[PDB]
């Protein structure tokens, strides 16, 4: 109920609630199947990019939701959601496989519950990746190819599944960046390697973008 | 009433007070409305400028404010306000939304209380946007736009607010500064995205500065 | 039992009990024997190097195992493995004789532990390092040594087991890079000094790499 | 008593003494009065001068000192002072009013508290500023200034006093910097703002140096 | 004895006992005199020469020793030594005189105690001096004079005291760096300053290296 929304003592005792069943480190599988975790980057800018060592820096929104129905309440009369520190949650341990920086987060570092279960979480990351930035000053452009997965949960624990959309890059992208933006694609994609036959599933994330000009 | 600022068991119990009160991680929402946040950065230095990159690097005191009436007390014989550590605080979950960099924040992370429950918490923040920097080599100036709004609350549950629309920072501003501002000025925005319907409220900041000839 | 693997309140068990039998600051030695620690560096990338101050900045997964049988548990009717932060575990005590940087983790600090007692740990970390970068734009290459082993136990509390492979890492090592991996071979060593007697094992990893 | 220094029982009992009395978030006033913090700045070195913009590193040490009277203890047969943790104490919420970077700590965080209560806090740090640097290769030299003052108590809670207003450095300024020391010049300010009308005190620190030759 | 080293239970006790004991806050004289603190710089790389400037950016790995007795244990059919975190010790607050950087720690920070109450750490510490850089390009070499001692604890409490007094360092020193070291020297050496009377014992480390020719 939106009309309850603001009533303090509610967001309280959800809160609570949520700290209470919340399990930071165990991953929340419901009925014997991997975790459902939507994910999808909304690139805000692309900043030192340096063709001689073939390093981009972007910022990105990092768009992550799953499910929780353990979390869940009844919001007949009271708020539809809170924001919980995600210390208080358990989050995917996802990882840019090839980044080349650490994840620097810009944000809050706060997610949204909703009282269905659902689980909202947008950090603003800056991060190193190695990228083709060869023809960057052309037309055709530059690529990077960001890989994003669990760090250690195999794909019967983890399933990683993304979003492509471009039609709201418009909403995102900085208007006042260096570049411009050919084309993102989110693919889902499964990472496997001779050492280790376990399947790891990942979005494979295609930056295409060129110097404006 | 400052005849009694400087007894130390009383600001050593009403520090208590807030703490047994305080709820970090709640908003404070009295009754049934908005929490009402007021941002004004006071601009102190403007250190580094990339026209070819459209970035800034700025150093603000982050004048923010909003009350919790449940921090209130009676201070006819006590001290009027104390300072407080942030950590046993609630504070807004406010971000640049156009931020490239880690706001570094450069002070003491203290807020003030005062008796009638104000809270005043004022960082000294320094951070990298992207913004609109061309014009900077002109007497018009370039006029760089800095957006502030709370990362996870909409405007039913959190209402940033400027506090004053103007000035020029003189009593803040460095005058030793290779730029010289021309005009601040800061307006109540709202941002939708086409994803996510319900509207976050922010302070957007207009920052008229320029290179000294 | 892998059909087991989701019961969440087997894990969240699992890991209960990894909890409190686990000692973080304690070396996991089983029947008075050493640790063995296998460690294996993935690279990811070269990103830098100087031919002149003979300095590498790299990335690479460092695969690390080992064993602590008292975390072991039946998994006949529950989870083959979980992961658990580190934090909640020994971990060896690693690193880099000839860093010259801090070792920047990149990834979640989290340990594979499965239910016969293996803990498998891999880092992605980036990292500065002091070795020979000479030959470095010659189609024979640069041939830069790491070592790396246990900072304060010496050889009869840890022992280092460097693996398989020979390879140029190519599952691994972007294609993105300025640089090219020949090979990488990795060998074990030893280390003593004059101030003190007892051998400290370690990883040697043989980089040989050129610009492209 | 000096004899009982090494006293290992005692330093021990002192420590715990001061802890169990210490409030380290409440400001220590005595008589109702401000709390009087005497602060003199040691330079070290003059790293890097930008005369284009106006900035300076510097490293020095911080020497400061304030009262608590309530952790002093009787001296006749125990040690003299102890190192604290300033974790474990009250410590000045001191801020540079015109520091352009976070202030780097290069030296363990320790205090010395004194059996008659003195404490004494000295950093060695290194930080950034925005100052004068006109004239920095004169023979007259540029003259930096300096602001230090309390983040959040005004004055009648927190006296900032420069200690001795004139020196060179002598024993503390690095022979072998590419700069040289003139005169260190410290004096007591207040600063007030026209939003905000109670006093802030600081320590204005005048540092004149030029390149050598 | 070392045939009970990799006896875990005895370990486990022997890390229990340690902390028990242990007082990190507190020195350990023994005696009613001061703690004896070994230490020498092994280097290991020298980074970067400026010789503008006059700073020095090394890497070195400093052993250090001290001794407490309460520590000690029976190791008749026990281990002789064990690992243990720095945070669970007593550690000496030492610091570099003349560093301009943060001690950078490249290694786990883990002590090694002894049955006999003996407790060694060797940090490897990446840091930046000002010091005497003149002279590198030369065949006599750059000496670049080190100062390490307690930052607050006096002659009475804390004595430093220089291991080895000689070496090259050829056991330690990287062949791949770009300078060599003729020799590495270390002295007791004692700091006094006009405000306040006693002594800070220091080593002077003495580093003669220059760039390979
Ligand atoms: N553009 C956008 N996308 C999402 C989103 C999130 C997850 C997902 O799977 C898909 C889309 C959420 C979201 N907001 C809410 C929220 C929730 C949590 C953290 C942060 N924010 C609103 C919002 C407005 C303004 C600034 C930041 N967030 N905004
Ligand atoms: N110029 C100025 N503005 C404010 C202020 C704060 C919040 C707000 O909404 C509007 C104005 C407070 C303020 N001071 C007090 C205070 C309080 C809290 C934290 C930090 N400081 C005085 C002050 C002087 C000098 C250095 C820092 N603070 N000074
Ligand atoms: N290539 C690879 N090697 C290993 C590995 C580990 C230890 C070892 O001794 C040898 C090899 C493990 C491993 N994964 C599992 C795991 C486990 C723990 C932490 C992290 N990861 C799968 C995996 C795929 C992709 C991204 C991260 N992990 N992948
Ligand atoms: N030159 C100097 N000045 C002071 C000092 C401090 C405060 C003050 O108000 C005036 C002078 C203290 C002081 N030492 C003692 C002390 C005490 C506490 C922390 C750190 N150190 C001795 C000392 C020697 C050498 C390296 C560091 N300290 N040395
Ligand atoms: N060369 C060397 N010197 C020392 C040492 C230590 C203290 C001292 O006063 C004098 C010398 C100890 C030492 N090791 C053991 C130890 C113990 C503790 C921490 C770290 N290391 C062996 C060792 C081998 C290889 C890599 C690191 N340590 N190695
Ligand atoms: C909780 O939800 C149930 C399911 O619709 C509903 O029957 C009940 O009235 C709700 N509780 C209230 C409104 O207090
Ligand atoms: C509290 O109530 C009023 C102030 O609103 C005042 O008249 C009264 O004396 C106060 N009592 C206290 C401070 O104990
Ligand atoms: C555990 O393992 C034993 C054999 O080691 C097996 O017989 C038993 O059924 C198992 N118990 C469980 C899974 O509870
Ligand atoms: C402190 O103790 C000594 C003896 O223990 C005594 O001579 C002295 O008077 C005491 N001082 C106070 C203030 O009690
Ligand atoms: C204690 O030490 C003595 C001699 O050092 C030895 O005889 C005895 O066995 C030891 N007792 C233990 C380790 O319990």
């Amino acid at each position: 109920d939106y009309k309850d929304d603001d009533d303090k003592l509610d967001r309280a005792d959800i809160l609570y609630n949520i700290r209470q069943t919340s399990r930071p480190d165990v991953i929340p599988t419901q009925r014997d199947r991997p975790v459902a975790v939507s994910v999808s980057l909304k690139f805000i800018n692309i900043l030192e990019v340096n063709e001689i060592t073939n390093e981009v820096d972007v910022v990105f929104w990092q768009q992550t939701t799953w499910s929780d129905r353990t979390l869940a309440w009844n919001s007949s009369h009271s708020p539809d959601q809170v924001s919980v520190p995600i210390s208080s949650l358990w989050v995917p341990d996802l990882a840019a496989y090839n980044a080349i920086s650490k994840p620097e987060v810009l944000t809050p570092q706060l997610a949204r519950v909703v009282s269905d279960g659902e689980v909202l979480y947008m950090p603003s990351i800056r991060q190193r990746f190695s990228c083709d930035v060869s023809g960057v000053d052309t037309e055709s452009g530059a690529t990077c190819r960001i890989k994003i997965g669990s760090w250690t949960h195999h794909s019967r624990e983890i399933s990683v599944d993304p979003t492509t959309e471009n039609s709201d890059d418009s909403e995102y992208f900085s208007q006042y960046s260096r570049f411009e933006i050919l084309d993102v694609t989110q693919k889902k994609n499964s990472v496997t390697y001779s050492c280790c036959p376990e399947a790891y599933e990942d979005v494979e994330v295609s930056l295409n973008f060129r110097k404006k000009g």
